[PDB]
């Protein structure tokens, strides 16, 4: 249908538009944040947060055209140190 590139004018990230508009659609009145990019060489490019009001929160990962990838549970438990 329509490919998500465009830009919408009231967000500051480039990419936390587009993959953020597509989220919308997909979640149900779900908890969506803007994105950020991923590792640019690989597969997943960007990665779309989204939380499901159930308390699921899930990365979706999108490739160099965004399309959907795979969909793994996020949590935030792994720290780094």
């Amino acid at each position: 249908g329509a490919m998500a590139f465009d830009g919408e004018d009231e967000v500051t990230g480039p990419d936390a538009d587009r993959a953020r508009a597509a989220a919308v659609q997909a979640v149900p009145g779900g908890t969506a944040g803007e994105v950020e990019t991923e590792t640019g060489e690989g597969a997943a490019a960007y990665g779309v947060l989204v939380t499901r009001p159930d308390g699921t929160r899930v990365e979706v990962h999108l490739d160099r055209d965004f399309r959907v990838l795979d969909t793994e549970p996020a949590d935030g438990d792994g720290g780094l140190e």
